[PDB]
C-alpha cells in the first residue's frame, strides 16, 4: 500500500515535468524499470550509474538496461562496468568490439578463452 501511493506520488511529480524527484521516489519505490526509463529520456549519466552501481545483481534486465542506456550514451566505459559488474562478459567483449577497444578486449578474451574465439575474428 506504501509502494502504491509512492508510485502514484512519482507518476505525478513526472507529469508536471519534474523528473529529478520524479526519479527520486521511482528510486524509493522499488520501479527501478521506471526509473531507468525516464533517466534514458532525459539522458542523465550521473543517477543512471549510480542506480547501476546500487541496483541488485540479480536484477540481470534492469541493470542490462542500464547498460544498454549508457551505450546508448556518451558513456562506453560505463556500459562496459556494469556489463562486469552484472556478469556478462561476453556482451562485455563484443561492447570493446563495438567500442574499438582491441587490447582490451584482447586481454579480456584472454581471461575468457571462448570471448577471445567468437570476437576476436572481428579484429581480424
Amino acid at each position: 500500500e506504501t509502494k502504491m501511493l509512492i508510485t502514484k506520488q512519482a507518476d505525478w511529480a513526472r507529469n508536471i515535468k519534474e523528473p529529478k524527484a520524479a526519479v527520486e521516489m521511482y528510486i524509493s519505490a522499488g520501479e527501478h524499470v521506471k526509473a531507468i526509463e525516464i533517466c534514458g529520456d532525459h539522458g542523465w549519466v550521473d543517477m543512471l550509474i549510480d542506480i547501476a552501481r546500487k541496483l541488485d545483481k540479480a536484477e540481470r534486465e534492469p541493470l542490462l538496461l542500464c547498460a544498454t542506456y549508457l551505450k546508448k550514451l556518451d558513456s562506453p566505459g560505463y556500459a562496459a562496468e556494469t556489463y562486469l559488474k552484472m556478469g556478462d562478459l561476453k556482451s562485455l567483449v563484443q561492447l570493446h568490439v563495438e567500442t574499438q577497444r582491441w587490447d582490451e578486449a584482447f586481454a579480456l578474451g584472454e581471461k575468457h578463452p571462448e570471448f577471445k574465439d567468437d570476437i576476436y575474428m572481428p579484429y581480424a
